[PDB]
RNA sequence: UCGGCGCCUUUCGAGGCGCCGUUUUUUUUUUUU
């Protein structure tokens, strides 16, 4: 039996006297019986014991809890928001006049299901579903049964797989993987060979006859910016950043702007996506396909050779592109400066341009992003980049064959710095013309109680690090590791542990926020930051458009309240926060099923956490970290002992033949060892185990 | 996250309830998909 809730007009009254404190729950996953929320006023959180104590809350759900008297304890007393799906996936079995549904995440609790919703054939011979996922979407929790009341949504398949897997985390987490109605795509142009309408030729500015391109992965469908270069005749560049015109075609208060609005990111995933438009504007309309005129709205500068910006122009334009690269041909012309490339190994151009022009735009291009890069790292951007994995799959079957390392060369970093210096000149447009009403994105500084045990944890060891500022915190991870197999597994430890106190990045509306000092990015050290480049994948990237459209006099002032806009800004916040969840499961998933059929996979490992019986490695060449146990291990014994405190685990092992003298390992944090993984008899697990 | 012990339900694939002994949760920014 669990307590009742209290009434909102106590609620109300307690919350602004002071006595009741507001906040979101997290649930540690590891362990299900403790909570925390974030405390207002300090650093430390607040501590939930129990499943009793809190009152029916799920994990994210933002909760009002009331202090016990006397690393301080709280229970939850009421829900304002109910910000989880409420659904979950897992497994059915017959405990009569219910039956029993026991999730795969250990957070949910276990539901009760009646048996019209159980499947025809369940109650005399449940044996065939014990191995078969189900979707239960929870209705109502009693006060006095332990077990909530679902209702069962359907039949995903056979666990283990990859398709009623991949549903079932998107039913989990909120995604509308669904079909777009008929009064949706009734808001669309109907003219199948769409050309440009004559009265558009005046408006905006004509750049049909300049030499521009776009660089982008082999596997794209949809093309946002483009980029352009041209010399000038005193030693300076006129550098253009073009982007789709995607508010054109959505209009406010149509069936396409509230379905855009409802699911704010579009999801990408390892074997499919979900998008945020119809494929008709997506894949056609909108994207910027080679040999198309397309409507864009494009920022253009003039540049010295170092990248000083000289004059600024935003505006509405038409633009044909020419050729669409991918990071493979971009790399090619960046390695081959004085030698020119075959046209064996290059997309197909359009006849008006030579690929001589392109060779020689994106060799100035990474002339000018070098100088800007070397620049911004001086001045104190700071950069934690961990370590990502990538998968080949099998076209007929879909299961992966291998994976390997996503690498970071240069033409990755020639379009970061021309996205970065658009996004700035935008936002100081938009927030100098409209104040009272703009989007913004923030990034807050880390927590300073987590840092400071960090600082206490590199005091030790012999590592100079220091975590004063995020300039010094960037220079010092550079220059102290230095290059060396040791050391650069060393530096993957050191990301992986100073990653961890770090905040999140929020969009917000310049009217709620009093002071300049919030309106900071730390990492990137920047007063202001905002996304304008890039619509059709964010929706926020469609209001800037909108907001930077009322700003240049081609519109009247947008209608919309500074609370309306804060709404739109919880929801794509929350929205961009779930598509990112969703991508890590999912690539998690597939290297589970890789594992599994792959036989045993054979890695060095470098420990990063020692307990009493029990260590963490970090398998450097995929990037996963799993515990390994001495219980496993064919070993006579294993001391642990603490000097100064540095653990240290000493393993004596078992000799094969009695003849032999057992050997011995010593093991303490930054020591190389070598794992083997091997999967078990379980669908989707498996586990890694210490060699010799 | 477990280690040990006791009990119950199994189609042997394992689950669930207690008693001790452990250990208080944060994985972020950038760009293109």
């Amino acid at each position: 039996i669990f307590e009742t809730y209290m009434s909102k007009e106590d609620v109300s009254e307690g919350l602004k006297r002071g006595t009741l404190i507001q906040g979101v729950l997290r649930i540690n996953p590891k362990k299900f019986h403790e909570a925390f929320i974030p405390s207002p006023d300090g650093d430390r959180d607040i501590f939930i014991d129990g499943v009793v104590a809190r009152n029916r809350a799920l994990n994210g759900d933002l909760v009002v809890v009331k202090l016990l008297p006397e690393q301080r304890s709280a229970k939850v007393v009421y829900i304002l928001e109910k910000k989880h799906s409420r659904a979950a996936t897992g497994f059915l079995k017959l405990l009569r006049k219910y039956a029993l549904f026991s999730p795969s995440d250990h957070r949910v609790p276990r539901i009760y299901v009646p048996l019209k919703d159980c499947p025809q054939d369940f109650v005399a011979r449940p044996k065939d579903y014990a191995n078969t996922l189900f979707i239960c979407r929870i209705v109502d929790w009693k006060e006095d049964c332990n077990f909530a009341l679902g209702q069962l949504a359907k039949s995903l398949g056979q666990a283990g797989e990859i398709e009623p897997e991949t549903e079932g985390i998107l039913t989990e987490y909120g995604v509308d993987f669904s079909d777009f109605s008929s009064e949706v795509l009734e808001c669309l142009p109907q003219g199948l060979p769409w050309t440009i309408p004559p009265e558009e030729f005046s408006k905006r500015r004509d750049l049909r006859k300049d030499c521009i391109f776009t660089i982008d992965p082999s596997t794209a469908r949809d093309l946002d910016d483009a980029l352009s270069c041209k010399p000038l005749a005193d030693g300076n560049f006129k550098v253009g950043v073009h982007i789709a015109d995607v508010s054109y075609f959505v209009p406010e208060g149509s069936d396409l702007d509230k379905v855009a609005a409802e699911r704010a990111t579009s999801v990408y995933l390892v074997q499919k996506v979900v998008p945020m438009l119809p494929r008709l504007l997506c894949e056609e309309l909108c994207s910027l396909n080679p040999m198309s005129d397309k409507l864009t709205f494009s920022v253009i500068w003039t540049l010295t050779p170092e990248g000083k910006i000289l004059d600024e122009w935003f505006g509405r334009t038409i633009i044909r592109s020419c050729t669409k690269l991918s990071y493979e041909h971009a790399q090619s012309m960046i390695e081959s400066p004085t030698e020119k490339i075959p046209a064996k190994e290059l997309p197909p151009i359009s006849p008006e341009h030579s690929s001589e022009e392109v060779h020689q735009a994106v060799l100035n291009l990474h002339g000018i992003a070098k100088q800007l890069r070397q620049q911004r790292f001086v001045d104190g951007a700071l950069r934690l980049d961990q370590l990502k994995l990538a998968f080949t799959l099998d076209h007929e079957t879909g299961l992966p064959q291998g994976c390997h390392i996503y690498e970071y060369r240069e033409s990755n970093k020639l379009v970061e710095e021309f996205m970065l210096l658009a996004n700035m000149a935008v936002a100081h447009k938009i927030h100098r013309a409209f104040p009272e009403q703009a989007l913004l994105r923030r990034h807050p500084p880390p927590q300073t109680r987590m840092l400071s045990d960090l600082v206490e944890f590199c005091d030790q060891m012999g590592l100079p690090v220091d975590f004063s500022s995020a300039g010094a915190l960037n220079k010092s991870l550079t220059q102290t590791f230095g290059d060396d197999k040791y050391s650069l597994a060393r530096k993957e430890v050191l990301t992986n542990m100073c990653s961890r106190p770090m905040q999140m990045a929020l969009y917000f509306c310049s009217g709620l926020l009093q002071d300049p000092a919030q309106f900071r990015h730390y990492a990137l050290n920047v007063p202001l930051y905002t996304h304008f480049t890039s619509p059709i994948r964010r929706f926020a990237d469609v209001l800037v458009h909108r907001l930077l459209a009322a700003a240049l006099g081609y519109r009247e002032r947008l209608d919309m309240a500074p609370d309306t806009l804060q709404k739109q800004a919880d929801h794509c916040n929350d929205r961009r926060m779930a598509s990112k969840r969703v991508q890590e499961l999912s690539t998690s998933l597939f290297f589970a099923v890789l594992v599994k059929e792959s036989g045993p996979l054979e890695s060095e490992a470098m420990v990063m956490g020692i307990l009493k019986q029990a260590f963490d490695v970090l398998v450097l060449r995929y990037g996963v970290q799993k515990r390994i146990y001495c219980n496993a291990l064919a070993l006579r014994s294993h001391h642990f002992q603490k000097v100064g405190k540095k653990p240290e685990l000493t393993l004596v092992w078992e000799p094969e033949d009695m003849e032999q003298e057992p050997a011995q390992q010593v093991i303490t944090i930054f020591s190389l060892v070598e794992v083997v993984l091997q999967a078990e008899s379980t669908a989707l697990k498996y586990s890694a185990i210490l060699k010799r």
